[PDB]
């Protein structure tokens, strides 16, 4: 499944841990960090696929989290040449992604990340807001910034309401 022009449809989970901090997790088998993103399953709508990725990536289900916001339209960006697949047909030249801001309702104790038998994450750490934007590769950084900007005040209001 590719969206018409060569874009893979995905959903990115922005877990926000209610201390004012964001999703970041060490990537299984790679031993370095990675962003979230999970493909959309054919004919599964964005919210349904978002709970699919929530399970595949974080090992959480349709109950462990609370949607607060989502990106106003599908963000997308273009893979660098060497990371373009050439094996997908159509050739996949980018990630079409809608990010969902999820407030954590369960947590670390209920997060399992190894639900999928070959997941992407091995374990994590809630980190300062803009930190993952610096950790990600330079071509993604700009786009991930937009995701963070779209949600910044939505997370910060919870750490900015008493004291706040």
């Amino acid at each position: 499944m590719i969206d018409d022009d060569g874009y893979r449809p995905n959903v990115g989970i922005v877990i926000c841990n209610r201390q004012g901090q964001v999703m970041w997790a060490r990537r299984f088998g790679q031993h370095s960090w990675q962003f979230p993103q999970g493909g959309i399953n054919p004919g599964e709508s964005a919210e349904q696929a978002m709970y699919r990725a929530l399970f595949e990536e974080v090992g959480l289900s349709r109950k462990d989290v609370r949607i607060l916001a989502s990106t106003r339209n599908w963000l997308r960006y273009k893979l660098p040449k060497r990371l373009v697949r050439w094996d997908t047909k159509p050739v996949c030249i980018g990630q079409k992604q809608k990010w969902f801001l999820l407030q954590l309702v369960s947590g670390d104790a209920e997060i399992n990340m190894q639900t999928s038998s070959t997941p992407e994450f091995d374990g994590w750490r809630w980190v300062s807001y803009w930190y993952p934007v610096r950790q990600v590769v330079s071509f993604k950084r700009d786009v991930y910034r937009r995701v963070m900007k779209e949600f910044a005040s939505v997370v910060m209001s919870l750490q900015e309401n008493t004291p706040k």
